[PDB]
């Protein structure tokens, strides 16, 4: 299949090289796959959606997304025209309230909830949590997303938008889960963007255009909207057959345009996702 103007990142994540706007994928476009977003909810009922959204779960007065950018991240993840995985389904926890906080210890029982609630829902093809929330170092976190994983999650969080080492921050700092930094158009490392030894890849989050609340879209930044480009390209390639979530994150940096991106510090990995689709 074929997405003409593409949002750039769709272009890019389906590119060899940057400078191009139409998106290439398998029509199967992550069927069968499951993807949580865990953030400030999700606006179900935008049109964008087409019905595969739905709120599983929120720990505040209301479900809604107050806010945009769980919504926004969603979009990235499966929407028809701003996401990666056009078919797969999305599922809104919504951690954070309306000014896009959320205490520790919520965010800890959200992550469990998905690990528990994937067994009540359909997914042959597999499940996928994007995680676009940080904050300081802490082995609670860190250790709630290491079971989101091993409970057989293919768990993707933001880097940090510090510009620092995200060894500082969690869920970042946590090995076994796949840690996403933001690019440019340009193939530059976002300003904002963390980086480190425990970053795994990297995927488009500067000025991405994708659903907001009140049925409209946004461009914003962040490694909070690379991250959505990873999770839905995992539920995309879980549902080829390709890979597991076990080895999804292995598996796209594998498969990743590699030593493409500039502003990588020593040490850093310089591999940008890629969905290797032959059209
Ligand atoms: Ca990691």
């Amino acid at each position: 299949a074929a997405q003409t103007n593409a949002p750039w990142g769709l272009a890019r994540i389906s590119s060899t090289s940057p400078g191009t706007s139409t998106y290439y994928y398998d029509e199967s476009a992550g069927q069968g796959s499951c993807v949580y977003v865990i953030d400030t909810g999700i606006e179900a009922s935008h049109p964008e959606f087409e019905g595969r959204a739905q709120m599983v779960k929120t720990y505040y007065y209301s479900s809604r997304d107050g806010n945009g950018h769980g919504t926004h991240c969603a979009g990235t993840v499966g929407s028809r025209t701003y996401g990666v995985a056009k078919k797969t389904q999305l599922f809104g926890v919504k951690v954070l309230d309306d000014n896009g906080s959320g205490q520790y210890s919520t965010i800890i029982a959200g992550m469990d909830f998905v690990a528990s609630d994937k067994n009540n829902r359909n997914c042959p093809k597999g499940v996928v949590a994007s995680l676009s929330l940080g904050g300081g170092y802490s082995s609670s976190v860190n250790s709630a997303a290491a079971r989101l994983q091993s409970s057989g999650v293919m768990v993707a969080v933001a880097a940090g938008n510090n510009n620092a080492d995200a060894r500082n921050y969690s869920p970042a700092s946590e090995p076994s889960v796949c840690t996403v930094g933001a690019s440019d158009r340009y193939d530059r490392r976002s300003s904002f963007s963390n980086y480190g030894s425990v970053l795994d890849i990297f995927g488009p989050g500067t000025s991405i255009l994708s659903t907001w609340i009140g049925g409209s879209t946004r461009s914003i930044s962040g490694t909070s909207m690379a991250t959505p480009h990873v999770a839905g390209l995992a539920a995309y390639l879980m549902t080829l057959g390709k890979t597991t979530a076990a080895s999804a994150c292995r598996y796209i940096a594998d498969t990743a345009n590699k030593g493409d991106l500039s502003n990588i510090p020593f040490g850093t990995v310089n591999l940008l996702a890629y969905n290797n689709y032959q059209a």
